[PDB]
């Protein structure tokens, strides 16, 4: 019945790591007063989460500036020039503006043609998967030739607010525990150029993926649960689909909330913790980039053969999941 | 005669079902003139920069506690209605506002939820300023094109609310400076609405209007001419025709070339609406007959990218629309991007 994507294929891709470091127990010595003025006892980020350091940008880098750093270095990547892409999507959280969209401000800092289509997707954790797809199917019909997806994320305001917060003088513990977890974001970006086949034909395949949602949740560990049962049903989808066996991928690509969160599924699923990158741990939880940033960083590392079966997924709020296939 | 190719025009895809919901209450172009008047005063502004320049005459606001995923829900119940299906045959589901509920999650999300959709059901959110629904509509059109899905709903609530409260005390500040009361005054132009449209594979509904799709251009140069937060925009409203009419003219071309467009050949213009003086010189530019555009500026503002649709809705219920009619869907947003797509009726 289904047929999946044959001719789009991944051209470049990059990513930019932020170049502050923050660590945990900068935060913690910063919290200790507060932490202490509630008997809180455990260090929350470092020994649950499993978050020893994030990454800040400088002073005003704002979410289109480390979008277009990043999409700069994915064209160098793909040897080819800013007139080559038909269509800009960006997917980040952060976004500068509620319009325009990011990716015109981005598009504008390259200089991209007058054919060049451009707007912003947004699906919390999801959105780099789904502009992926959307990219993919532009792709396949013919309207484009090459498109850049991208994505930048800034933190640094919500570290100030939150840490602003924390320390007052009124602040209850009920306030900390969950203004804790607005903690665990981290700074980053991403950049993918993706492509029809018959220009690049030595480039990893995309070959699309699938949905599943759990809508009736979009209003921590009841979500952990419940992420996981939407992953079992989207994997079943996966299995029809895709072809999917977990024994058989050569590599999960993961977004990343915490430690727990990830050792939870991989151990319901069963899969080989070797197949798992994980950056969480020095640059927390990048948000829609982190799945781009993890198979950029698997790339640059030389991890990823001819013949690899990719996995990428996630779970993200709304509750909805998605999974989709690379074949490097 | 000669075998030619689609020019890449969605093929058998349809509009199953439309609506639109006006929100519920006016606020006077006259009402908002008595707050300014003391800075017309100071300024010396003796013009009727809403209701005689812009041709705003009221605008339509929500209660201040309705979130665009509230609207985009009502749009969307009526909508299922009119297609005559239940929301678990939907699909794909797109929300293309330029207001949100949060910057997580998606606005779609939170529709989906109130909804009760499907577990098989995609959602995502589409941001493109005044084009978004025109972008979500194509971007189902490719799956339901593909046949991927049987229906997609496509839904943007817009609340002009606090724009219009934190504008209003900014520009009846005594020091706000000209200048700053220039930049913001486009504000007062915006309304509050919602709209949204079921999309299906053309086998499903035979009668229904076909969407071919269509062209878009660019002039990302221009992406600094309006821009917007929860409670501010700030547009310069001189660019903005200027630069729009120029790229409009290139997305004309483009579409004679893809969609075969004359002037004279089609039956409607469903035109996103900035003011009248921009659409007049844009009506006049292009040389299309006014009879052929309808406006609903005049008493609702500009109501981003909710306003084709809504217009669209708007025809449908006045019974202006008849089979075979080729209705063109026309806009420029903020970018600059402009795009030009047909439904055929």
């Amino acid at each position: 019945s289904h047929m999946l994507f044959q001719n789009v294929s991944i051209a470049g891709l990059a990513h930019i790591d932020a170049p502050h470091t923050l660590t945990s127990k900068e935060i913690n010595e910063r919290l200790q007063p507060t932490y202490d003025r509630l008997g809180i006892k455990t260090d929350v980020l470092g020994d649950v989460a499993g978050i020893h350091a994030r990454r800040l940008w400088d002073q005003d880098v704002q979410a289109s500036d480390a979008a277009t750093q990043a999409a700069r270095k994915a064209l160098i990547d793909a040897n080819i020039g800013i007139e080559k892409i038909g269509l800009l999507i960006n997917t980040s959280v952060s976004r500068d503006y509620l319009q325009p969209s990011t990716a015109s401000i981005v598009s504008g800092n390259l200089g991209v043609s007058d054919h060049c289509m451009t707007f912003d997707v947004a699906n919390a954790c999801l959105a780099f998967i789904n502009g992926m797809d959307i990219a993919a199917r532009m792709l396949e019909r013919g309207e484009i030739d090459y498109a850049l997806v991208v994505d930048g994320e800034t933190a640094n305001l919500v570290y100030e607010k939150t840490l602003e917060r924390m320390t007052s003088p009124d602040v209850t513990e009920e306030e900390f525990r969950n203004e804790l977890a607005a903690l665990t974001l981290g700074c980053g970006a991403a950049a993918m150029v993706m492509a029809r086949s018959e220009l690049v034909p030595d480039a990893p395949r995309y070959k699309g993926g699938v949905t599943r949602s759990a809508t009736e949740w979009n209003k921590t560990r009841l979500l952990l649960i419940e992420g996981i049962k939407l992953a079992q049903k989207t994997f079943v989808a996966a299995k029809q689909v895709l072809g999917w066996a977990v024994e058989e991928l050569d590599q999960f690509v993961i977004h990343q909330v915490s430690r727990p969160h990830t050792a939870a599924f991989v151990k319901s699923f069963g899969i080989d913790p070797a197949k798992v990158m994980t950056i969480f741990g020095e640059h927390g939880n990048i948000g829609p980039a982190s799945v781009p940033i993890v198979l950029s960083k698997l790339k640059e590392l030389g991890r990823l053969k001819k013949g690899d079966r990719i996995a990428l997924l996630g779970i993200g709020s709304g509750l909805n999941c998605s999974m989709a296939e690379v074949v490097w």
